[PDB]
C-alpha cells in the first residue's frame, strides 16, 4: 500500500541527540543514533522502498520535556523547531512537523504553538509527558489549572496534541526498583502515559474545550482493553464520579482521543482498538527509529481488517485530521 | 448455565471488616457490609437464582498484607482462615477456600499454606498484592529472593496462588495525587497487579519452579492487550532480555498464568485475552459483593462465545484446575 502518512516518527538535534540513548545498547547506538540525525537521505529511501508519502516528524524524548530551566527550554524548543521547518522545507511532499514545547510554561508554550503553526506550517504538537520546571516541587501535568488557557489557544488552532511517553520520575518509579527492564516501552512508558491521558479526561477539561483532539501512540497505552471496568466497576453502586468531568471517560476517550498503531504491531490490539475506539481513530505510525519502517509496515500490510479501514487507518484518517488535502497545505 | 464455579468471591470477618469501607459511597456502605459479612443465607440464594454451583471463597482486601507486624498478621491470618474452614464445612458442596497467607514473613507463609490445604482442605491462596513489614523499609514484592522456598513450598503442594490487587502506598501513587478516582478499581489496582506479575515473571521464578499456576482476576489487569509489546518493543535490536529470567514474558504468561473474568465484564477485552492466552487460561468469576452477581452471569451468559469455551470458562477450566 503505496502513500501511507506516518505521525510517530522520531529525529534528534545534537542538543536533544544524549536523550535517547539508554534506550538501546551500546553495539547498537551507532545505528540509532545515525537514524535520529538522518532525515533527508535514508529516511526517505526507506519511506519509498515501503510505501509511506508522509512523515509528520518530531523531536526525540524527553527532550524539551526534561528542561527544567523554562527559559532554556523555550530556547531548545525555538531551535529545535527553526531546524525543523528548515528540514521540512527541504522535502515538503514528503515531510510536516510536530511542534515541541516549552510546557513548563503555559504562556511560552502557547506562544510557541501559533509561531509553529501560523510561522512555521506545522500541523500539531508533540509533548513527551509531563515537565519538569526547577519552581514546581512536583512534576506538570496538563490537567492542572494553569494549562487551560494553553488548551484554549490549541483548540483556537485546531489542532492535534501528541502525548507523546516519558519515564516516571526515580520516586515515582519505586515499583520498578531492581527491575529496569520495565521501564520504557516494555511498560512503564505505557502506564505514564494512560494515566495522563485520564488526568485530561477526568478533569473537565473536554466539557470546557470539546474539540480537542489528543493523540497516543502505542495502540492508546492500553486503554481500550481497560476502558469499561474504568467506568463500569462496581456498576451496582449508583453515584456520581468522583471527578470533575461532568459525562464518562468512555465518552471523552470516543470523541476526542485518536491512536496510533506505533510501536504495537499486533493485530489482536488492533482488533481490539478497533471494537472500542473505531477505525476511524486509528492512525498508522511507525515510532521509527525505536522500531523499524519495515517492521510496521509489513505488519500494517497484511493485519486482518477489511480494505477499507486499511486505507483510513493507512491514510485516510490522517489525512482528514490534519487537513492535508486542503488548500492551505496543498499550495500555500 | 447452571454449575458455575466462581473464584474471586469475597467476605470480610469483623477484624478485616472496615479495610473495605473506602471503596463505596458511605450511603451504599450498609449494604456492602452486609454482603461481606453474610456467607451462608443470601449468597447462596443468589448462586441459586444465578447458577453457580461453587463458590471459591477468599478474605476481603488488602487485610493480612496491610498488617505490618508479622506476628500479628500470622494470627489474623489464623483466624480468618479457621473461620472460613467453618464456614466452609457447613456447606460443603456449594464452597471452598483460598488461604490468607502472612507473606510478611515467607516462613510463616509458606507454613500457614500446608496447614490450610492439608489440614483444612483449601485448593489454593489468595493475596492482595505487595505486603507492608515493619522490619522492611521497601514494600515486598514476591519476586524477592527469600520468597523463593515459600514458591517451592506452592508447587509442592500444588496449588494455585491468586494474585489479587491492592492499591500503591501513598509514596509511590504520586501521580494519582488530586486523583483519588483513578485510585481502586478504576485504574491503579489494575497497574499494581500487572507490575507484581511482570515481576514475578521476568524474575525468572518459573524457570526455577515451573509449574507454579498463578490467577489474576480482572481479565489479567491490561496484560493481553500489551503482551506483545512487553517482549518485542524495538525488534530490531537483536539482544538478551536485561532480565534473570531465560525466556520471552509471554512464555511464562501462556504457561503459568490463568485469568478471571471478576469485575471486567466487557465481550471485546474477553475475545483479546481468548485470541492472546486461550479460552483454556479464562475463568468464570465475580468480584462479589463489589460486583453484583447478576451483573456478572447476565453478561457471561450471553456474551460472544462458543458454546464450548462457555462451559470451559463456566466451570470445565476451573474443575480441572482446582481437581474437583
Ligand atoms: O515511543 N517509544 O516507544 C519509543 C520512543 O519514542 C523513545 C524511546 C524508545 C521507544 O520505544
Ligand atoms: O477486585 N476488586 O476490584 C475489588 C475488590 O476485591 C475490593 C474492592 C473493590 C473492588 O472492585
Ligand atoms: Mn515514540
Ligand atoms: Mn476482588
Amino acid at each position: 500500500m503505496n502513500g501511507k502518512i506516518a505521525l510517530e516518527e522520531h529525529f534528534a538535534t545534537e542538543e536533544t541527540l544524549m536523550d535517547s540513548a539508554g534506550f538501546v545498547p551500546d553495539k547498537d547506538w551507532p545505528e540509532l543514533r545515525s537514524r535520529l540525525l538522518d532525515i533527508q537521505d535514508r529516511r526517505v529511501r526507506l519511506m519509498d522502498e515501503h510505501g509511506i508519502e508522509t512523515m509528520i516528524l518530531s523531536l526525540n524524548a524527553p527532550a524539551v520535556q526534561a528542561i527544567a530551566d523554562s527559559t532554556r527550554a523555550n530556547e531548545t524548543a525555538r531551535r529545535a523547531n527553526d531546524f525543523l521547518a528548515e528540514q521540512v522545507a527541504k522535502q515538503p511532499t514528503r515531510f510536516r512537523g510536530f511542534a515541541a514545547l516549552p510546557m513548563q510554561d503555559p504562556e511560552l508554550a502557547a506562544r510557541e504553538l501559533e509561531r509553529c503553526v501560523k510561522e512555521l506550517g506545522f500541523v500539531g504538537a508533540l509533548v513527551n509527558g509531563f515537565s519538569q520546571d526547577n519552581r514546581s516541587a512536583v512534576p506538570l501535568y496538563y490537567d492542572m489549572a494553569q494549562y487551560w488557557p494553553f488548551w484554549e489557544t490549541v483548540q483556537a488552532l485546531d489542532v492535534p496534541f501528541y502525548l507523546h511517553p516519558r519515564n516516571p520520575l526515580p520516586s515515582d518509579a519505586r515499583i520498578y526498583d531492581g527491575h529496569a527492564w520495565l521501564l520504557g516501552p516494555t511498560w512503564a512508558f505505557g502506564q505514564e502515559t494512560a494515566v495522563h491521558a485520564l488526568r485530561l479526561m477526568g478533569s473537565g477539561l473536554f466539557d470546557k474545550y470539546p474539540a480537542l483532539k489528543i493523540i497516543l501512540g502505542h495502540m492508546g497505552e492500553g486503554l481500550p482493553y481497560s476502558m469499561w471496568r474504568i467506568d463500569h466497576r462496581n456498576a451496582w453502586i449508583k453515584t456520581t464520579p468522583k471527578y470533575p468531568a461532568k459525562r464518562k471517560i468512555v465518552d471523552y476517550f470516543n470523541e476526542n482521543f485518536y491512536l496510533t498503531t506505533s510501536g504495537n504491531f499486533r493485530t489482536q490490539t488492533l482488533i481490539d482498538a478497533i471494537l472500542e475506539i473505531g477505525a476511524d481513530r486509528i492512525l498508522f505510525s511507525t515510532d521509527w527509529p525505536f522500531e523499524n519502517i519495515d517492521h510496521a509496515a509489513d505488519w500494517f500490510e497484511n493485519t486482518s481488517i477489511s480494505e477499507a479501514d486499511r486505507k483510513k487507518i493507512g491514510w485516510g484518517n490522517a489525512q482528514n485530521l490534519f487537513k492535508l488535502n486542503r488548500a492551505e497545505n496543498l499550495y500555500f
